[PDB]
């Protein structure tokens, strides 16, 4: 196909939730459009100063109306949710997903994405990478892993906050197997009652290349397999080499995905 200049601003928003492939679509992204997609290791790696700022949305988020019409209150925090995202052609995983709805009317000429797979799956890759439950001794390990990237409370919070808000709950019980179950069905058939058919493309692992570049009027990447990546063994591989280590840059070029 010819090459054309593409605008460099939210095109493609992802409502899926973590563990259903958003790292390898985040990836996809970037190879089709050249450009950054948004994804908590976007937070991690380059931007943990938008901790805070992801963080002070949230507590407002509440204020929000959804539009049309626009009220005064849901601007100003619309713009500030714009202004996370300056630099960026989509948006994939936690803080984000759950603001799906919003980022639709901030970007009507977005696109919307869903992800999804097997809950038990996703609860299983869930409570080996994100949310280990209190008692489980691996938590440990994950939080040793974790300092040595800089994170702290206030990135766990932000997880759980952003969970929070994507579910619509007040509070929730992070360890309680058959909650988190519900929330995840009710969140993805939530999705798919909200957006408008024509603006959503759910996506199964395993799909591939071709129902996306299709949905995105782009050629499939030549001689590019669709990413494969994030998988929980991998997830902790790289905590044990944390630990082991005590620094990421000992050790990224174990993990090409870094
Ligand atoms: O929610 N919004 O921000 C919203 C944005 C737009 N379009 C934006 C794109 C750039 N201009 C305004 C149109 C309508 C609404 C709300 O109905
Ligand atoms: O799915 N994730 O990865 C995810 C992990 C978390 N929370 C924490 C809890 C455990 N800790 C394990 C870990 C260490 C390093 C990396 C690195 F690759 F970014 F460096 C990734 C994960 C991350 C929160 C949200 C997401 C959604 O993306
Ligand atoms: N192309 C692909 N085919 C199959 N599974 C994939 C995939 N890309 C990612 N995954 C799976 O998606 C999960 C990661 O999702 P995320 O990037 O949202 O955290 C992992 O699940 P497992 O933990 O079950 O391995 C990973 O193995």
């Amino acid at each position: 196909g010819a090459m054309i200049e593409s605008s460099t601003t939210i095109q493609v928003i992802s409502a899926g939730l973590p563990r259903t492939g958003t790292k390898s679509l985040k990836n996809a992204l970037e190879i089709i459009y050249h450009k950054p997609c948004y994804h908590m290791f976007e937070i991690i790696f380059n931007k943990q100063s938008d901790i805070i700022k992801w963080q002070n949305l949230i507590h407002d988020s509440h204020m929000i109306t959804t539009p049309p019409p626009l009220t005064t209150k849901t601007i100003a925090i619309y713009d500030k949710l714009k202004e996370l995202l300056d630099g960026y052609i989509a948006t994939t995983d936690l803080p984000t997903c759950g603001f799906y709805k919003d980022l639709m009317n901030i970007y009507p000429n977005a696109k919307v994405l869903l992800t999804i797979r097997d809950k038990y799956d996703w609860l299983h890759s869930l409570r080996k990478v994100v949310l280990p439950k209190s008692n489980d001794p691996w938590k440990l390990k994950i939080e040793e892993g974790d300092k040595v990237l800089g994170l702290n409370s206030d990135f766990y919070k932000l997880t759980e906050d952003s969970l929070k808000f994507a579910f619509q709950k007040d509070d929730l019980n992070f360890d309680d197997d058959q909650v988190l179950l519900e929330c995840y069905d009710e969140y993805n058939r939530l999705v798919q009652e909200t957006v408008p058919s024509d603006r959503l493309l759910v996506l199964r692992l395993g799909d591939g290349w071709e129902p996306l570049c299709k949905f995105l009027n782009v050629e499939i990447p030549n001689g590019i397999d669709y990413p494969c990546v994030n998988s929980h063994h991998q997830m902790t591989q790289l905590t044990e080499q944390l630990i082991k280590y005590k620094s990421l840059d000992a050790i990224i070029h174990m993990f090409p995905d870094l």
